[PDB]
């Protein structure tokens, strides 16, 4: 027996107008059209996503339901215990405090993302293929039921102390990123493509067995070591914000982007790397030397506070953007780097400044103040000293900058020198600020004394 049932309008059936008016149109009707139990259960798929709606009450009655939309709504409750042919569920960006699924047995794809859930029971969905549960309260994720899961994004619920995987043996892409995990257990997950595991507190991993990983994000985190040499897909690898002394990427072959910014390490090679883009490096402090000739595709290279007194840049033509502030250079030769819209080199200990020149592009878009430069001592004569200053100090276009001494002292334009008068051995130096005309370039030349 096929019964009709009652009969009767969209507002009838749903409280909800602006519920009512979006299932309407899904039959292509007018929320005061009328319409049987019968006819409501002969739809398949719904999609009222951002609608102003704040009660779900009525989808009890749309049985026929096997795909719902519903995000970016005001729901705060979805009874979804009748809707049992459902396979797709997107309810994120609401207001749910909870939702049950364990009666969607048919269920394949689900996302809550941005709700305020504490809890989430999906033990009762085995052909789970694409739970998102981001942006909740949760504190923890039991998928152990789950076993065809390809795609987990458990991010932002920002509580979950632990995550097993193990059994997910299908998963491609994995998100836990902005968590508490300490431990990720990923040897089973041979299949896997995308892994961001990023703001944790994760002191091991352990990627020997991912070895078909083209894109990895385990930035802060407390990574003492790590093994990326197996992983010879990656084309994005980051590892920022972690205390690693060595990193080896000689076997990324095809590594595009490489971040490492924040991290402890002693040296670096990036030789094999031929296709690399983007390397972004800023605080690596340890870093004493930087080889970016082999790296010919370079378009963006940020190694600010390394320890590199010189960079040869010749073999980078196509770097547009390159970040040299608070480094220990007392060299730059960007001469070969035509295509440059943006240089930075604040902090340094810089004096000649002529190969910048060299690019117009440059002439305004140019910082380099703050330069720390410092001279061999001479001996007092009398109570004063003369000196000449230094002829390295070429600004942009190689023309001499503007000498402001640390003033009991002349600069002499004609000799090119300073002389103070009255120095006393009590004070054992003398300097003089340095800015050239454009004002891009700004710096100091201590001189001890006697
Ligand atoms: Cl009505």
């Amino acid at each position: 027996t096929l019964k009709a049932g009652q009969t009767q309008s969209f507002n009838d059936w749903f409280p909800d107008d602006n519920f009512a008016s979006e299932v309407a149109a899904a039959f292509e009707m007018q929320a005061t059209d009328t319409i049987s139990e019968e006819q409501l259960a002969t739809l398949t798929s719904l999609d009222c996503h951002n609608s102003s709606i704040t009660d779900m009450t009525g989808i009890e009655k749309l049985t026929g339901l096997t795909k719902l939309i519903c995000t970016s709504n005001n729901i705060t409750t979805l009874d979804l215990s009748q809707n049992t042919n459902l396979t797709y569920l997107a309810c994120d960006s609401n207001k749910l405090t909870n939702l049950d699924v364990t009666p969607l047995t048919k269920l394949t794809y689900l996302n809550c993302d941005t709700n305020k859930l504490t809890k989430l029971d999906v033990s009762q969905n085995p052909l789970l293929t694409y739970l998102n549960c981001a942006r909740n309260t949760l504190t923890e994720i039991d998928v152990s039921h789950n076993t065809q899961l390809t795609e987990l994004d458990c991010h932002l619920n920002k509580k979950i102390t632990k995550l097993d995987v193990t059994p997910q043996t299908q998963l491609t892409t994995l998100d836990c990123s902005f968590n508490k995990i300490t431990e990720l257990d990923v040897s089973q997950n041979k299949l896997l493509n995308r892994l961001n595991c990023d703001t944790n507190n994760i002191t091991k991993l352990d990627l020997n067995q991912n070895i078909q990983l083209t894109f990895l994000d385990c930035s802060s985190n407390k990574l003492t070591e790590i093994d990326v040499t197996p992983l010879t897909q990656l084309t994005y690898f980051d590892c920022s914000v972690n205390p690693l002394t060595e990193l080896d990427v000689s076997t990324l072959s095809k590594l595009t982007t490489l971040h490492c910014i924040q991290t402890d390490l002693l040296e670096i090679d990036l030789t094999h790397n031929t296709q690399l883009i983007y390397f972004q490096a800023e605080g690596c402090r340890k870093i004493k030397e930087l080889d970016v000739t082999h790296n010919t595709q370079l378009y963006l290279l940020d190694c600010q506070a390394a320890g590199i007194t010189e960079l040869d840049l010749s073999q980078n033509p196509k770097l547009v953007y390159l970040y040299l502030n608070n480094t220990e250079l007392t060299e730059l030769d960007v001469s070969h780097n035509t295509k440059l819209k943006s240089l930075s080199c604040v902090n340094a200990h810089i004096q000649d400044f002529s190969s910048v020149g060299k690019i117009p592009a440059l002439n305004n878009n140019f910082e380099a103040e703050g330069q720390t430069i410092t001279m061999p001592k001479e001996t007092l004569t009398n109570n004063s000293l003369t000196i000449a200053v230094s002829p390295d100090l070429l600004d942009q276009f190689g023309n001499p900058m503007n000498i402001e001494p640390g003033d009991g002292g002349v600069y002499d334009q004609a000799t090119n020198t300073i002389t103070w008068e009255n120095l006393s051995t009590d004070n054992p130096a003398v300097t003089y600020t340095f800015t050239s005309e454009n004002g891009a370039i700004v710096g100091t030349v201590t001189t001890p004394f006697e």
